[PDB]
Protein backbone atom coordinates (compact mmCIF):
# COMPACT_ATOMS: atom_id res chain seq x y z
CA UNK A 1 0.00 0.00 0.00
CA UNK A 2 1.25 3.44 -1.00
CA UNK A 3 0.07 4.71 2.39
CA UNK A 4 2.51 2.33 4.08
CA UNK A 5 5.31 3.10 1.61
CA UNK A 6 8.42 5.07 2.56
CA UNK A 7 9.16 6.49 -0.90
CA UNK A 8 8.47 10.08 -2.06
CA UNK A 9 7.58 8.81 -5.54
CA UNK A 10 4.61 6.66 -4.57
CA UNK A 11 3.47 9.46 -2.27
CA UNK A 12 1.38 11.42 -4.77
CA UNK A 13 -2.35 10.76 -5.09
CA UNK A 14 -2.36 7.52 -3.05
CA UNK A 15 -2.45 5.41 -6.22
CA UNK A 16 -1.96 2.13 -4.34
CA UNK A 17 -2.24 0.28 -7.65
CA UNK A 18 0.67 2.35 -8.95
CA UNK A 19 2.68 1.66 -5.80
CA UNK A 20 2.15 -2.09 -5.43
CA UNK A 21 3.04 -2.29 -9.13
CA UNK A 22 6.67 -1.70 -8.14
CA UNK A 23 6.63 -1.94 -4.36
CA UNK A 24 6.06 -4.92 -2.07
CA UNK A 25 3.03 -4.96 0.23
CA UNK A 26 0.85 -7.93 -0.67
CA UNK A 27 -0.51 -10.21 2.03
ZN1 LIG B 1 6.01 2.44 -2.95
Amino acid sequence: EVRACSLPHCRTMKNVLNHMTHCQAGK
